[PDB]
C-alpha cells in the first residue's frame, strides 16, 4: 500500500532500499559505516517503518558518498512510499531525551523541500565517532536530513536544545526525526 | 452538538461566526481583507473546524477594527461551542515547520483568558502583506491572538522559533494555532 | 496490572504510595505539606493515575525530608508497576501554559536514570510558598525531579520556558511532567 | 532540442511556462506582478533563453503565492529542459554591475538542489516595491531563489556584494543569476 | 605539444606524473591516500587535462610526504607542459559552488611563484577526512597549493567564500583551482 | 570599425588618444608620467586595444591635471569607439592576481556613468611612486577609474580583495579594468 523499493547506482555507490511506511521496525542496515547502520537501524525503528538498506561506497575516501547517497535514496524512498499523501497527520514533531542531550524535530509533508538544523554543539563540526570500522564525522548529521528533506520533498526542521556527548546528540537527533515522521505519516481520522 | 453562531455589530462592523468544534475543514471565510480570509481558513482547516465567517466594516480606515472585531466575535464563539468542557484533553500544541519559519502554539481551555505572544521577529511590527485590495498590517498578528484568547476565555501561547518571510511566519503562527486547538478539543478517551 | 504499593520507613519520614498506571484520575495525597499535596494531586491527576500517596516526617525541620522521600517512594512506585515496560509509547512530552508560564517536560522510560531541570528563574532558588501550615521552598522542585527521575529509572527533561508566578511556575512544571508519564505509558498501537 | 513546457495548476494559481535555453532572448512575461513580470524578463532576456510566462493567481491575498508557483514552475522547466546534462560548461558565474549595486551569482548544475543568498541590506526584508499594480516585496527575492534552485535541481548561490536601492538589488541579482545559468548551459567544446 | 613527464624519487617517496594539458578529462590516480586521489582526480577531470599520476611513500608516518611530493612533482610539470607561454589566456578563475560551500581560485601564469590561501575556516587546520585507508588531514589543503604554485611557478589564489563541511571545502578548491588553471591554459584567440 | 581618435586642449594639457577596440595590444603611451605610463600601457595590452597616446601637460605642479585630463580623453574615445553597442557582451569581469595582491574589476556598458572603488588599502591614500621622473601619488587610482567610467558613460565596479605593495595594488586595478573591457566589447555570439 504504502511500499517503495528504489535502487541508486552512481559511480561513488549503489544503494538498494525498501521501505514500508505502515511498518513493524522491522530493519535491517547495511552501509559499510556502522555507526550510520545504527543511526539509519534506530531512525526506522523509531518510526515503526519496515526498512531493508544494502549499501557499498568509496569508503577507502571516507563515509561521506556513501552517507549522502544513501540518504538521497532513502528521500526518493519516503517521497515516493507518500505518493498522494491524501488523508495523512501531514505535520508531526517529536522530543527526544537521551542522557544530558534533549532534540527534537518537525516536519510538514509539504511537498515543498527544506531543512532547518539549529543548536547543534560546534565541536560536532569536527567530532569523529570512531570503532573497529570506517568512521562517522558527525559534521554529516546536517547534510543526512538536508539530502532526507530535499529528496522527500518534505519540511524537515532538526534541533539540539541542548547536550555534551556526540552519540547521545546524534542518536537523539535521527530518533526525532523518525517519531516526527511517525506522527505526520499516520493515517488522519478525520 | 459543539456549534455556536455569534452576530457582533458595532458601529466599526458587522460579524457572522459559525463555528462547528466536530468539522471536517469546510470552510469559508469572506471580511474584506483577503490575507486575513487566508489566515481564518487555514485556521479553521487545520483545526478541522466547520467554519464560516461572514464580515463588512470601515476598512477605508484600514483593517484593524474588522480584524480585531471578527477576533473577537470568533472567540466568543470558541467559548460557546465548548461549553462546559466536560471529557476534553484540555491541553494541546503543535509545532508549524514553513520552509525557514518554525512556529509553535500551546494552549490550556482552563476558562482563564491569557496571551503570551514571542519570537516574532522585530520588522514583522511594521510590516504589510498588500495585494490587489485591502493590505494587512501584521503588528496585528499579536492583536488577533489577544482578542481570540480574551473571548474563548482560554490560556494561548504563540511562538515564532525563527523564521525570516513575514507570510510564512504570520501563517505558520494561525496554523500552530489551529493545531493546537484541534488536539485540545478533542474527546478525552479517560 | 500496572499497579504498585511503595512503604518507605526512614528514621525522617513514613511514606505509603498506591499506584496504578491505568487510572481514572482518583487521587489522594496527605503530606503534611499542602503545597506539595496540591502538586503531587494534580501530577497524579493529570497522569490520569489512581494514586494514593499517605506521608508522615520530620517537618518540624522542613518540608525537605518528606518530600524528597515521597518523590524517592514514588518513583519506585513508577518504575516498579511499568514492569517489563513493553508495547508502550516509551516516549512523552507536554506544553503546559498556566497564565504567563509555559513549561514543558519530555520523558524517555529509558530504564537509565536522568534528570535535566532548566529555565526556572533564579528566585525560585530561594522563594516560600506559605500557608496557616508547613511551608514549601521551590529550591525543591528541582530535587523533586532528580529524586523521581534516580528512582524510577528514567529520563526527565523539565523546562521552564518562561514564568514569573513561583506557583504558576511550579505546578506547570508538576504538570508537564504528569501529561508527558501520561504520553509515554500509554499502550503503543504498533 | 533543450525545450520543456510546464502547466502548473494548484488552487492559488495556474502557471504556464514554455522555455528553451538555446534561444535569442525571445520572452514575454505575464503573472499579475509586473515588477516580477521585469525580473523575469530581464532573467529570460539576460540568459538568451527564449521564455513564455503566463500566471494568474491569488493577487487579491498579495503576490507571494503566485511568485512562488512560478519559480517552482519555471525551476521544474529549466531542470527538465536541461534533461541529462550531457557536454555542457555545468559551472557558471556573473558579476552584474547595477549603478552603485555589485551583485554576483555562481551556478552547479550537480542536479543536487542548493540555494546560498547573502549580502542583501536588511532593509529589504521589509521593503516594498509598488506601482499602480499589485506591489513585489523584497523578501520574496530569496524565496525566488530557493524555489528556482529547489525544482531545477542546481546549486544556486546568489550574493550582494554592496548596494543601495532595492530595485537596482533585485535586478542585478536577476540579471546575475541569468548571466550564470547562460554561462553554465553553454555547450563545453571539450 | 603541451605535455610533460615527471619522475621525483626522493628517501619519502617515488611520483611519476604523465600532464596533456589539451587532454578530454582522461585522468587515474593513486598515491595511496585516496582522499587525495580523489581531490587529484577532480582537479585533472574539471581542468579538462589527462592526467597520470602514481605514487608511493612513508603513509606509516602518514600522508603529508607524499601528498606534499606529489603536488611539488605535479607543479614541476604543470610549468614544463607550459613551456614558453606563448598566445595563452594566462589569466584563469572559477567559482565552484558545492552544496553550502562557494571557493574561489584566481590564476596568472606570471612565471614568479605565489599563493595567497584565505577564508578557510579554522576547524579544518585540525579536521581529518578517514576512510578505511590512509587519512587525509585538511590542514595539508594550504600546503598542497603552496607546492604547487612553488613548483609551478604561477600566482595562485585560493578562497573560501563560506562552508561547512570539510570535505565540500576541500574539494571545491582543487576543482576551482582546476577550472581557473583550465580557463588560463586555454589559447588565446588574439 | 570601433576605432576613435579624441585630441583635447585645455590651459592645463594636450590629449590625443587613437583607439581601436578590436586591436592586438599595439600601444604606446607617452603622458610625461612614467608610472602611469606603465599602467596605461598595461592596461591597453591586457584590453587587447591598439592604443596611442600623446599627452603633456602642467607637470611642474604635479601628475594630477595630466593623469585626469587623459583619463578624461580616454573615456570620451572608449564611449566614442563603442558606438550603438550592438551585439556585444555588454558585462565583463577579471580577477588580477600580482603576487600577495588581488584586484576585480566588473563593467556594465550600460550608457550610464557610475565607478564604485573598494578594498584599496588606506596608505595608498598617500603614497607615493617615484622614479627619476614626475611621480605618481596612488589616491588618483580612483581620480583615473571616475574620469574613465563617467566619460565613457559606462558602470566600472573596481575591487581590492586584499595586497600589500603600492604598484601590485595599482597595476593589478589597472589590469582588471582591462580584462573587464576585453571581456564586454567583446561580440556576443548570440
Ligand atoms: N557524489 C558526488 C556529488 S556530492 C559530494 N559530496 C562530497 N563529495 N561529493
Ligand atoms: N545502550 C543503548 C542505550 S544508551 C546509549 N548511549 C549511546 N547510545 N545508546
Ligand atoms: N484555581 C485554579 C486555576 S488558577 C491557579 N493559580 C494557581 N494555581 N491555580
Ligand atoms: N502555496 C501554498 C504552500 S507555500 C506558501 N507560502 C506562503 N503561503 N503558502
Ligand atoms: N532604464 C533601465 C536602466 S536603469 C534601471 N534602474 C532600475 N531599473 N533599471
Ligand atoms: N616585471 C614585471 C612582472 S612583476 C611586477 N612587479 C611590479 N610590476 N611588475
Ligand atoms: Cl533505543
Ligand atoms: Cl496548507
Ligand atoms: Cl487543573
Ligand atoms: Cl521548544
Ligand atoms: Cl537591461
Ligand atoms: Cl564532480
Ligand atoms: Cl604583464
Ligand atoms: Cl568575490
Ligand atoms: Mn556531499
Ligand atoms: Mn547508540
Ligand atoms: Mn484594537
Ligand atoms: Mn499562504
Ligand atoms: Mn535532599
Ligand atoms: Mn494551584
Ligand atoms: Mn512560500
Ligand atoms: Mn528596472
Ligand atoms: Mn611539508
Ligand atoms: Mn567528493
Ligand atoms: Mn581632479
Ligand atoms: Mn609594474
Amino acid at each position: 500500500s504504502r511500499r517503495a523499493r528504489i535502487e541508486r547506482r552512481t559511480r561513488e555507490s549503489d544503494i538498494v532500499i525498501e521501505l514500508d511506511l505502515d511498518g513493524t521496525g522491522q530493519v535491517a542496515v547495511d552501509t559499510g559505516v556502522p555507526f550510520y547502520d545504527h543511526m539509519l537501524t534506530a531512525l526506522g525503528s523509531h518510526a515503526s517503518f519496515d526498512l531493508t538498506v544494502r549499501a557499498t561506497g568509496d569508503v577507502e575516501i571516507e563515509a561521506h558518498h556513501t552517507i549522502e547517497d544513501t540518504a538521497i535514496a532513502l528521500g526518493t524512498a519516503l517521497g515516493q512510499a507518500l505518493g498522494d499523501k491524501r488523508g495523512i497527520r501531514r505535520f508531526g514533531d517529536a522530543f527526544i531525551p537521551m542522557d544530558e542531550t534533549l532534540a527534537h524535530a518537525a516536519v510538514d509533508l509539504s511537498g515543498r523541500p527544506y531543512c532547518v538544523h539549529t543548536g547543534e554543539p560546534d565541536h560536532l563540526q569536527h567530532t569523529t565517532i570512531a570503532g573497529s570500522s570506517v568512521p562517522y564525522h558527525t559534521v554529516i548529521n546536517r547534510h543526512v536530513f538536508e539530502s532526507l528533506a530535499a529528496n522527500a520533498r518534505i519540511a524537515l526542521h532538526v534541533r539540539v536544545l541542548y547536550g555534551r556527548d556526540p552519540h547521545h546528540i546524534t542518536e537523539a537527533q535521527y530518533k526525532a526525526v523518525a517519531r516526527a515522521l511517525r506522527q505526520a505519516v499516520e493515517p488522519d481520522p478525520r
